[PDB]
């Protein structure tokens, strides 16, 4: 059948015949005009009932010959005289002519259909989610008329309550009723076109206009906007989405609302609002001016079980007014003030135009309506009575329906709306259960409702109390939220492929992920021997610092808006933000590498650079208060983050703007100094004091007070615990600035000897200089090995991956390996004893030296970049050599575009040779540098250096070369100039930052380097080696200073927020917004006074007269 | 003239990338020394014996839905980018505050009549 | 994917048709360059025959590229394919090489010294100059890159907008 609609649903229709009102009107012979006009009680014209079996009776007049017990018929049984069959009217309305052509959809079923079928196709076939509210508007359906404010404002709520809860407004469909009125609101608001309210509006197929347009299976409908003035049949209202057109099996008749609009309401209220939550979906009944039947329908919902509440409105019309009217008269519900118990019946008369026996009947309905005034409300637009019908609608389900504040809250949680609960659940004198607050936080966290996290943690829910192993452990094991589907990937990696069926994530696992994401040696609390024990055993089952544990959860499961909220709370704010920048930055890298669908990497890279920018912006807010303590923040051992440091995390995340802040540079200077006060002393004195040891005793050092913010090793702390002469040397030699200027002056004494060897002739055996040269390199190489093995990194494969990601550690490797190819072939050779440079082995080993030298002059840029002016220019020559590879290839086509024709045109007898690989590249390269070879152009000329190259075709090379240089000296070499000139600021700005970042890795390498330079370093090696076989820094604070620093961080965080809030509220754009929104409101509250004042005037013009 | 040719030349490049890719997407597999084979195959057989985005009828609808929504947003966003802008809020604010001046001062009049009234009605 | 459908999907990929022509063209320019530089006897060497083969078969690719073009009337097909810097430069380079091969193969060859038949001389200097059309074409290949493309598409807009300084 291919269509689940008609495969399941069916259409009912009359199959027998029952003449409705047999008596013909006129046209003397009845027989034809009778049958031609006299409809069946079925519905339509009797002749129209095709359904062949009836049509073999329509042939004469009907079924059941003429009279033949004319009384007997008169029921039209809607199962026997009425069989059903598969649907042939179900499709999609297009609303022909609609101004962007708002769409909807329809089906056509039999009212005996069971609600299981309507629900399942609604959520499967029509493919929707179960709502979170059902606003079934059982109001009055007579195209009625209102005042603008209530036409306008009342929608401002009704729409808003339904878009904020994904509702399904369930009207009567028809455009001559309650449907007609919500559409007036649905358009005035427009819902900023989206998946807005998914209105259903069930109605029949009997009273419907242009039924024939939308006949056919799964068929688009040319349904047309007929505002024909009379049109007994009615159009469906415009803005309504999905429709149902239940065909009773009869034109004209009513009834195909309640048979389903009853069942649907209950049947949705039978279903669970959400996976986590376990309530019933709420039903709320709204009333626009009702009627004699509605005012009983109102009562029915009051009388249902579950007691579905109702919302009426003062000033839409007859019923909503009267139900609101008696709500004023009746007090307690049970009363009816007897002084006016038919005086309302005086009003019940005038409004409707009722009679008497129904007047008490309406009044009767009014009584049971009031008997529960509890679960029913009124909308008094004329006053300030719970404004904006939203609150009333949303609230009304909570006040009336007896449910605990838990059962209240959990609904508000499902509806992503605190403002209700903030003022209607979290109200004075409330009976808050002991664990309901806790059990709600379980739901708000998993469902990603930060706003309720805020609400609960405000009203009092300590994360310290609500954070056990089992609670936390499953927060990972949930799909009921914006889950990261990548977390399960990182886990199955660190398990080395293992992947059980369901796999309860254990906290061992999350640890091993963070150990893998944060890298290096970051040991989480989740993996330590203590925690491993207690986890295999289950307030000791709690965590000390919860918001350090949830901040990980909020970031692993990619829940940013939760992460930031959980960041501002708690403590260690700078630290947490830099961990997050590492985690996100670390997940992004794993996403790219291990792809399955959309990377979400730029989503994470944006999430890192958000946290990673708070730290920078939190630092400057601390550097501007007390620059000293703000340098202690970057260095204190954290103790909740694996004994790491607020700066070693930034360096781990390659977060250049932090290490390149002016606090991470004034500290690094303060360590570069050491115990020296080099603002008083001068670099002249250090260079002297090195080559003059006893001049160390005239250098002005720093007190232990001036080295509080400066992390130290254990030994320097001891020399400041346990200045004397002996401690006045140790503080010099173990200074980074001294270890530098004590290596430079060695290296600059290495390059002056090596240079001497390279230039001066070299006999069989190395001269005294060349032995010293080998000594440096050898001992220097050892310094480069021990620099690797004793590196911070863990697995050797990672130690052998950071030290080779450095331009100068490769260039050392190439230069230390190469010099020992050189010393090998220089010392290891036969030495002809007649002339050197007749042993190509000897020759070779030298030319290794004379070329390796370039590695060693170029290294002075590692020394020259120490300066704040020279560093950048050194860090630009990388970014200019890189970003011009493509111009320079274009400059090599042109070179061979010219070199091949010229060597072909000028030397036309050349056998194959390697000279044909130089001479097509040689002179055309030296032309770029202004050497024109002017007496070799026009080789046939009289002034030629090449008078033998004159031959056929050699008059062409002056032209080719003219064309050549115009390209290689005017177009292309001045394209470079324009390249550099326009890429200068944006590389100079960076190269400062790449420099200020690399200053970290440089200083903190001398702060672990031997005192003694690479000719004599071998002593300090043997000392450390000999003793390590026989026998980094820390910011040592006292327990009192740990508090003072802790106080510093707290205040500095609090200001960061308090300043930005004012920088936003003080800005003009924001004051225009408020001013605008006030001045809107002002216009309203003035003009209403302007009205009212105009009533107090026309009053007093007539009261006394 | 470097930025304003570099900005263009990107765009002229990204445009010419169309005519380039969509020429290999109709080019023979086999390069211009051996292409003669793929020619003879196509020639011999064409005497003897562009792309399309093949959707299913279901996907034609889902794409049709995609266009519809994306149009509707384009308008709904720009309308707000205009109504949310400051220049526009100054315009309204201005025009309201003009109107406000009027509807206040007329009350200011009227209130001054309800006062001189009650100073004399009961006396 | 099966083995037989796992080849067809490779070879009929545009990126493959590119890197399978580049490595041919870059094997054409390495032979042509060899011919141009090295002396040239009465008959074409194995290299120079392969050189002619590329151009000839390449020319056919340029004809079928026209006739089977999207455009309608031939006068419009012959107006889009000549609005392209490299399809003109091919036309000039395919027409010119066959003036070169014409005067190189079609000549008397003095049998004592080449470069004493100005016909032979001529046909070569056609080769040694046509070559510039074929190195310059690597900018059609080098402009594939997102960094190199622009710099290739600037050398037009700098050569054009400075004609007037260069007359001064
Ligand atoms: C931090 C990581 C980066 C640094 C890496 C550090 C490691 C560096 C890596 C080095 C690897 C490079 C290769 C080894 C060098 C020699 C190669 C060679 O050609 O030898 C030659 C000499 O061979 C001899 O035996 C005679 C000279 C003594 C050898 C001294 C070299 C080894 C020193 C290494 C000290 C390194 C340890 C430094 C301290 C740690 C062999 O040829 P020949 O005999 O001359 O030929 C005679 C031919 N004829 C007879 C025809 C004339
Ligand atoms: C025919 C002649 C042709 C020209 C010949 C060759 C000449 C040219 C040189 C060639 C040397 C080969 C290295 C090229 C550099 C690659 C890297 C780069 O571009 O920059 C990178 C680093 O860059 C560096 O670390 C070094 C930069 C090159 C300096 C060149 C030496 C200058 C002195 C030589 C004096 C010699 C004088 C004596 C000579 C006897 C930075 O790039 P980036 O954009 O920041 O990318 C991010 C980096 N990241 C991944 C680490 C985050
Ligand atoms: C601009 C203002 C300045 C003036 C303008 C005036 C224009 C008037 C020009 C007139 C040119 C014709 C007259 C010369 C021929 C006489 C014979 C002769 O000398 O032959 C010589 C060949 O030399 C040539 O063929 C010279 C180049 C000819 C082309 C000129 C450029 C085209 C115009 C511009 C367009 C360019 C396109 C630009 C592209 C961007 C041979 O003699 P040889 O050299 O001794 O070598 C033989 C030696 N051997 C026998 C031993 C082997
Ligand atoms: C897509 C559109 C753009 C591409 C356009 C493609 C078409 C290309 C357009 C080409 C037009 C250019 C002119 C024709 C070339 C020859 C001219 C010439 O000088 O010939 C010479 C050789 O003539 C001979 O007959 C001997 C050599 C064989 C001729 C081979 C050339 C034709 C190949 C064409 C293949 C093209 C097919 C390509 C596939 C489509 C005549 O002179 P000579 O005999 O040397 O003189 C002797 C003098 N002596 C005796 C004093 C010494
Ligand atoms: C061995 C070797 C011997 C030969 C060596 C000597 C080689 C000499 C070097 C020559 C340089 C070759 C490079 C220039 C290529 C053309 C540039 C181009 O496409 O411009 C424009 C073409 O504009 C048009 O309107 C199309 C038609 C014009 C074609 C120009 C032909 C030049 C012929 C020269 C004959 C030289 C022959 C000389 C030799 C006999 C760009 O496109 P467009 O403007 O957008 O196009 C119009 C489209 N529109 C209307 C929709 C806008
Ligand atoms: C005395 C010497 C004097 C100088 C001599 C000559 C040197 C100078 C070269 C002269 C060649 C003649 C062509 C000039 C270009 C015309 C078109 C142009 O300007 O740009 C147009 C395209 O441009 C192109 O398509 C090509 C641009 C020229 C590239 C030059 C070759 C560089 C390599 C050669 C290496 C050779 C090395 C070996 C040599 C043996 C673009 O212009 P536009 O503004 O975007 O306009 C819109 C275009 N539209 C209509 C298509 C929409
Ligand atoms: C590895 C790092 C070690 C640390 C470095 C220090 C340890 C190195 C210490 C001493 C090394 C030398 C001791 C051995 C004997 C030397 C003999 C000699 O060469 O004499 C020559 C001088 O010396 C030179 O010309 C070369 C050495 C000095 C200049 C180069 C290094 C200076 C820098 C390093 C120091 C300052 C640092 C400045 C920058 C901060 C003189 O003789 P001549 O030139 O042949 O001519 C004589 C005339 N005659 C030939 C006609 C007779
Ligand atoms: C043995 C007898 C004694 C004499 C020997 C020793 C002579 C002197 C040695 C070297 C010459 C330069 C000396 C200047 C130092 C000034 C101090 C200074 O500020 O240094 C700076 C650079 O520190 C460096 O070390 C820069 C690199 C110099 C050593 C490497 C050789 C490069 C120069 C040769 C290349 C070949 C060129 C060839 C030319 C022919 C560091 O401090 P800053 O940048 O000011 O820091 C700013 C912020 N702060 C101040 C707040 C901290
Ligand atoms: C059209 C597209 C074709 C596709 C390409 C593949 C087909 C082309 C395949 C084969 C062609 C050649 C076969 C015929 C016989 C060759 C003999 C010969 O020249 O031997 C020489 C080598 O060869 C050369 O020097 C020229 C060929 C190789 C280099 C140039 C092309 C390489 C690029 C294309 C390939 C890589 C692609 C690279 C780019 C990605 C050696 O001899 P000699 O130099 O004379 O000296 C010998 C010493 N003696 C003289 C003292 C005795
Ligand atoms: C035979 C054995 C095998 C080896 C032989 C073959 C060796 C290699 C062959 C050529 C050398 C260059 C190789 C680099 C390619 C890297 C990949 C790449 O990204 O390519 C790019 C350019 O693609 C091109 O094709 C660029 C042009 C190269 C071919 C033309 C020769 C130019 C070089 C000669 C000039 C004269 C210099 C002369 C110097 C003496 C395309 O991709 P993309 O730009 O990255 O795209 C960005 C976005 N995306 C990645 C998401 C898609
Ligand atoms: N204080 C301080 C300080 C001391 C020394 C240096 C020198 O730089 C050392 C490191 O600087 C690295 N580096 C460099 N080095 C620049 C450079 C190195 C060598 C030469 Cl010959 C030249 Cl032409 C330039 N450029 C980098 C970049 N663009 N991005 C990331 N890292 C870069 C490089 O790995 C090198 O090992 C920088 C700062
Ligand atoms: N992917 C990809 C890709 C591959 C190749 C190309 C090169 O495209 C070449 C086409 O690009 C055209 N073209 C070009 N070509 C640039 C150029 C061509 C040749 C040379 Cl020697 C040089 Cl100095 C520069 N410039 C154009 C311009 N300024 N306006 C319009 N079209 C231009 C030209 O007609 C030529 O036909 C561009 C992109
Ligand atoms: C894309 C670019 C196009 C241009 C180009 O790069 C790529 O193409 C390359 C091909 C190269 C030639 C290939 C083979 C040989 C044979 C050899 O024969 C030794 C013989 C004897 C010596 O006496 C032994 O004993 C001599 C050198 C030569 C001719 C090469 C020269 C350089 C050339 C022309 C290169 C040129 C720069």
């Amino acid at each position: 059948q291919k269509s689940w609609i008609e495969s399941t649903l069916t259409k009912r229709e009359c199959v027998y015949i029952i003449p409705s009102s047999k008596d013909p009107h006129r046209c003397l012979p009845g027989c034809q005009i009778c049958q031609q006009l006299v409809r069946c009680f079925c519905g339509r014209l009797v002749k129209q009932h095709a359904c062949f079996t009836a049509s073999l009776a329509m042939k004469y007049s009907d079924v059941k010959l003429g009279e033949h017990f004319n009384q007997a018929i008169e029921e039209w049984s809607v199962e026997k005289h009425t069989e059903q069959s598969p649907t042939d009217a179900y499709g999609v309305i297009n609303f022909q002519g609609g101004s962007h052509s708002y769409r909807a959809k329809y089906v056509r079923l039999s009212y005996d259909t069971k609600p299981e079928i309507i629900l399942q196709l609604l959520l499967k076939e029509w493919q929707m989610e179960l709502p979170k509210l059902v606003i079934s508007v059982h109001g009055g359906m007579q195209k009625f008329e209102l005042h603008p404010r209530i036409k306008q404002l009342l929608g401002k709520g009704l729409i808003k309550a339904a878009v904020t809860t994904g509702a399904w407004i369930l009207t009567g469909g028809v455009n001559t009723g309650v449907a007609k009125h919500v559409g007036d609101a649905l358009k005035e608001h427009a819902s900023r076109s989206s998946r807005k309210i998914c209105t259903i509006g069930i109605a029949p197929w009997g009273v419907i206009e242009n039924r024939n347009d939308l006949v056919g299976r799964d068929v688009v409908a040319p349904y047309q906007t007929l505002l024909n003035p009379l049109s007994k049949l009615n159009v469906l209202n415009n803005l309504h989405s999905h429709f149902i057109l239940v065909d009773d099996g009869t034109v004209g008749k009513y009834g195909a609302e309640v048979r389903l609009r009853r069942e649907l309401e209950k049947t949705i209220n039978q279903q669970r609002i959400h996976a986590r939550i376990g309530q019933g979906v709420p039903v709320v009944a709204l009333i626009f001016e009702g009627g004699p039947n509605v005012i009983l329908t109102v009562l029915e919902y009051l009388q249902e079980s579950p007691p579905v509440p109702v919302v009426v409105c003062e000033g839409t019309g007859r019923a909503a007014d009267l139900l609101a009217y008696i709500h004023k008269q009746t007090e307690e519900g049970g009363n009816l003030p007897d002084a006016a118990e038919p005086d309302i019946i005086s009003t019940i008369k005038k409004t409707f135009n009722f009679g008497q026996s129904e007047a008490v009947h309406l009044f009767q309905t009014m009584m049971e309506c009031m008997k529960k005034k509890e679960l029913i409300t009124v909308f008094h637009i004329g006053s300030e009575d719970h404004q904006d019908i939203d609150v009333a609608i949303l609230t009304a389900l909570l006040k009336g329906t007896n449910a605990s504040a838990f059962d209240q809250l959990i609904l508000t949680l499902a509806w992503d709306r605190v403002d209700i609960a903030k003022n209607h659940v979290f109200v004075y004198g409330q009976q808050w259960l002991v664990g309901s607050l806790e059990q709600a936080m379980l739901d708000a966290l998993v469902m990603d409702r930060v706003s309720f996290v805020k609400l609960l943690i405000e009203n009092g829910v300590s994360m310290h109390k609500f954070l056990t192993i089992p609670r936390l452990e499953e927060l990972y094991n949930t799909k009921q939220g914006p889950t990261n589907p990548m977390l399960f990937h990182l886990i199955r990696d660190v398990k080395q492929g293992n992947l059980p069926p369901g796999y309860k994530i254990t906290l061992i696992d999350i640890g091993l992920v963070i150990e893998y994401l944060m890298g290096g040696t970051y040991r989480c609390t989740y993996t330590r021997k203590r925690f491993r024990l207690i986890y295999n055993s289950l307030e000791t089952k709690r965590f000390p610092y919860p918001l350090n544990e949830l901040l990980i959860w909020a970031c692993l499961m990619k829940r940013q808006v939760m992460a930031r909220f959980l960041w501002q709370h708690g403590e260690e704010s700078m630290a947490k933000a830099l961990v997050a920048c590492k985690i996100y930055r670390s997940m992004a890298y794993e996403a790219k590498q291990s792809d399955l669908v959309d990377d979400t990497s730029e989503e994470l890279k944006q999430y890192s650079n958000d946290f990673g920018q708070l730290a920078v912006e939190l630092l400057e807010q601390s550097f501007r208060q007390d620059e000293t303590m703000a340098m202690k923040l970057l260095t204190y051992e954290l103790k909740n983050w694996s004994n790491s440091t607020c700066l070693k995390l930034a360096v781990s995340s390659r977060l250049r703007p932090f290490v390149a802040h002016t606090c991470t540079q004034m500290l690094l200077s303060d360590m570069w100094m050491g115990r020296l006060n080099m603002r008083k002393n001068s670099w002249y004195k250090v260079i002297l004091s090195i080559l003059v040891p006893p001049a160390i005793l005239m250098l002005e050092y720093k007190t232990k007070a001036e080295m509080s913010h400066i992390p130290q090793s254990q030994d320097a702390h001891q020399m400041t615990m346990e200045l004397p002469i002996t401690r006045k040397f140790y503080a010099f030699y173990h200074a980074p600035i001294v270890k530098f200027w004590f290596n430079t002056l060695a290296y600059l004494g290495f390059l002056m000897l090596y240079t001497f060897v390279v230039l001066v002739k070299m006999e069989q055996l190395p001269s005294v200089q060349e032995w010293i040269v080998i000594a440096y390199i050898f001992t220097y190489a050892i310094e480069k090995v021990r620099e690797v093995f004793m590196s911070e990194a863990g697995k050797i494969s990672q130690k052998i991956k950071v030290w080779f990601s450095d331009y100068f550690n490769v260039s050392d490797t190439i230069a230390i390996i190469s010099f020992f190819v050189g010393f090998g072939l220089r010392f290891g050779a036969k030495w002809n004893y007649i002339n050197a440079y007749d042993n190509h082995v000897f020759v070779a080993g030298r030319l290794i030296y004379c070329l390796n030298i370039i590695f060693w002059y170029v290294r002075l840029l590692d020394f020259l970049a120490v300066n704040q002016q020279a560093g950048p220019y050194v860090m630009m020559i990388g970014k200019m050599v890189a970003n011009m590879f493509y111009i320079v290839v274009i400059m090599a086509l042109v070179l061979l575009s010219f070199g091949v024709p010229r060597k072909a045109i000028l030397y036309p007898h050349e056998e194959p040779s390697w000279s044909l690989a130089k001479d097509i590249v040689f002179h055309p390269y030296w032309m770029i540098f202004g050497e024109v070879y002017a007496y070799e152009i026009d080789v046939c000329a009289n002034d030629s250096t090449l008078p033998t190259i004159c031959g056929p075709g050699t008059w062409l090379t002056p032209f080719l070369q003219a064309v050549y240089l115009f390209v290689q000296y005017i177009i292309m070499v001045n394209l470079l100039i324009a390249f550099f000139n326009q890429v200068y600021l944006q590389v100079k700005a960076i190269s400062n930052i790449v420099w200020k970042y690399q200053r970290y890795h440089f200083i903190m390498a001398y702060h672990e380097k031997p005192v003694l330079p690479p000719p004599l370093i071998i002593l300090s090696h043997i000392v450390s080696l000999f003793c390590c076989v026989c026998k980094g820094p820390k910011l040592f604070l006292t327990e009192e200073d740990q508090k003072k620093l802790h106080d510093f961080e707290e205040q500095c965080v609090e200001m960061y927020f308090d300043e930005k809030d004012d920088k936003f509220n003080s800005g003009s754009e924001e004051r225009i917004r408020v001013t605008f929104e006030r001045v809107e409101q002002m216009s309203i509250q003035i003009k209403e006074v302007g009205d009212r004042v105009n009533y107090i005037k026309r009053s007093l013009q007539s009261l006394d007269s």
